[PDB]
């Protein structure tokens, strides 16, 4: 089973990229350029 396009399962919840599924909570992603 799946959540979404690259997206996983995170309490109930749903963490698609380029955010990460992680500590249960959605880890956000930046770009420090």
């Amino acid at each position: 089973e799946d959540c979404g396009s690259d997206c996983m399962p995170c309490g109930g919840e749903c963490c698609c990229e380029p955010n990460s599924c992680i500590d249960g909570t959605c880890h956000h992603e930046s770009s420090p350029n």
